[PDB]
Formats: C-alpha cells, structure tokens, sequence
C-alpha cells in the first residue's frame, strides 16, 4: 500500500 501522493506509488 503506497500513498497516492508519491511518484513511486503504483
């Protein structure tokens, strides 16, 4: 689970 606010988030 990545944060949608990071560029490295898928």
């Amino acid at each position: 689970h990545c944060t949608p606010n990071s560029n490295h988030c898928w």
